[PDB]
């Protein structure tokens, strides 16, 4: 099919996305950047989609977190989500796709702006949200590992799929876990979709980057990096530890598994055969920048081995003394 301005796409319903792509690239993502708005939009895909259970209900990836914002943004597990919901709302109102479709589209577009990123499949045609999600369907960083894995499992994900989705934490920061240090990332490269998250979570903790005693937080290995309790534990749990380690220095696996599993997440509560494939709209991501490494001054002795089948791979350390991670502006 050929769209209004001459750009082409396999299925013509997808032509509606070209002006939306242009608008979000220029006015939401600040000229197609991998920064705060991309990170927040990616988080939103999950907080919308995971509100789905075959028994507890919820419509999944249905735009409910925007349409029923006054309900859902008040759930404790949605702390800080209000900002991006408020930013996306005028875009939904202006354009001609459902809120559910917009959230997933913006997330996919955003990931495609990140160096090292991947093209996530995108389908069009989610109907409007019917009702707000039930509360208590979104995992929290202080939930038991078995509880997180069961909740994700209930929604449809295997334990290894949870690991693959958590590649998102490679381009991610926290504002509310420790409010004294907003914008503190989960890895040393929050602008690069890479394996540093999987490496750095495996290191022995050293310090709190801000205050002690924050719920859902444990010690980090690096000044300027924050470590979630859940990530600490998932890196170490027999169900997930070997898969976690397998991501280290395996960029193609991180990319391919993230894309496939994000597609699955984007379709929670939906039926792929009742949607239209618009995957070819998503731009081509920039190449990976950097290579897998231990932080400067670290060695393999600083890694906590938790995979019972295979030792952690030898990685070179950055040269010099250990330094500090800058916050996401
Ligand atoms: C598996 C259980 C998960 C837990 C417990 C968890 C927890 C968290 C927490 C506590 C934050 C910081 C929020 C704040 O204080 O500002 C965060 C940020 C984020 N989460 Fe996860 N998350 C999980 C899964 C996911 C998944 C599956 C995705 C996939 C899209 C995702 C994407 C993000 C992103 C991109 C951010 C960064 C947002 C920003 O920079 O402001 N998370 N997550
Ligand atoms: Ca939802
Ligand atoms: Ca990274």
């Amino acid at each position: 099919a050929t769209c209004a301005d001459g750009r082409t796409t396999a299925n013509a319903a997808c032509c509606v996305l070209f002006p939306i792509l242009d608008d979000i690239q220029e006015n939401l993502f600040d000229g197609a950047q991998c920064g705060e708005e991309v990170h927040e939009s990616l988080r939103l895909t999950f907080h919308d989609a995971i509100g789905f259970s075959p028994t507890l209900g919820g419509g999944g990836a249905d735009g409910s977190i925007i349409t029923f914002d006054t309900i859902e943004t008040n759930f404790p597990a949605n702390a800080g989500i209000d900002e991006i919901v408020s930013a996306q709302k005028p875009f939904v109102a202006k354009h001609n796709i459902s809120a559910g479709d917009f959230i997933q589209f913006a997330g996919a577009v955003g990931v495609s702006n990140c160096p090292g990123g991947v093209r996530i499949p995108f389908f069009l045609g989610r109907p409007d949200a019917v009702a707000a999600s039930p509360d208590h369907l979104v995992p929290e960083p202080f939930d038991s590992v078995d509880t997180i894995l069961a909740r994700m499992g209930d929604a449809g994900f295997s334990a290894v799929e949870v690991v693959w989705l958590l590649a998102s934490h490679s381009i991610a920061a926290a504002d509310k876990v420790d409010p004294s240090i907003p914008g503190t990332p989960f890895d040393s490269t929050p602008g690069v979709f890479d394996s540093q998250f999987f490496i750095e979570t495996q290191l022995k903790g050293r310090l709190f980057p801000g205050t002690p005693d924050n719920k859902g937080e444990v010690q980090s290995p690096l000044q300027g990096e924050i470590r979630l309790q859940s990530d600490h534990l998932l890196a170490r749990d027999p169900q997930t530890a070997c898969e976690w380690q397998s991501m280290v220095n395996n960029q193609p696996k991180i990319q391919n598994r993230f894309a496939g599993t994000m597609s699955k997440m984007a379709l929670l509560g939906q039926d792929k055969s009742k949607l239209i494939d618009c995957s070819d709209i998503i731009p081509t991501p920039p190449a990976l920048v950097g290579a897998a490494h231990l932080p400067a001054g670290f060695s393999l002795s600083d890694v906590e081995q938790a995979c019972a089948e295979t030792p952690f791979p030898a990685l070179t350390a950055d040269p010099g003394p250990v330094t500090s991670v800058p916050p996401v502006p």
